[PDB]
């Protein structure tokens, strides 16, 4: 199962790794994907992803989009994990950068709610620009299941459990 992780609260933990790396170690039910709206994984944690799985993601993702058109800015679906997990929850954060509204992160975080157990990234962090103290704040006061984050950061791990409130 997963070790070396930090608890926060009595369902969130923390530990600076690389997403890509705890889940090929542990290989989780779920692991979630910082998705866009069109699931184009080409860099920050979904390209990460999808090269860890050797572009499976990607070539599903695209039949997925073929078939049911873009997800929702705080929405999510549920695909295959690969190589990397039973299931990959694609969730979208608002991405601050292309200007979109941070209020949808909570919307986000909710779809964490419809699996018992998640290795996930902070949503609309990275490459997203968002505050990931904000992310961190809005997926412990939204998350109800069992949360293990994976910060790859070390510094900003530090910053994340130091200022943890
Ligand atoms: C062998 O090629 C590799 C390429 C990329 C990575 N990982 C990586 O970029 N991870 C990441 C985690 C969080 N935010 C953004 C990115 C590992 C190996």
């Amino acid at each position: 199962s997963f070790s070396g992780y930090l608890k926060l609260t009595d369902n969130v933990y923390i530990k600076n790794a690389d997403i890509v790396e705890e889940a090929k170690k542990v290989k989780p039910t779920v692991v979630v994907n910082a998705a866009n709206v069109y699931l184009k994984h080409g860099g920050g944690v979904a390209g990460a992803l999808n090269k860890a799985t050797n572009n499976a993601m990607q070539v599903e993702s695209d039949d997925y989009i073929a078939t049911n058109g873009p997800l929702k800015v705080g929405g999510s679906c549920v695909l295959s994990g690969h190589n990397l997990a039973k299931h990959c929850l694609h969730v979208v954060g608002p991405n601050v950068n292309k200007g979109e509204d941070i209020q949808l992160l909570k919307s986000a975080y909710e779809n964490f709610n419809q699996h018992e157990v998640l290795l996930a990234p902070l949503l609309s962090a990275g490459i997203f620009g968002a505050d990931p103290i904000h992310s961190l704040r809005v997926c412990v006061d939204t998350v109800r299941t069992n949360v293990y984050l994976a910060v790859f950061d070390k510094n900003l791990y530090d910053k994340l459990v130091s200022s943890f409130l």
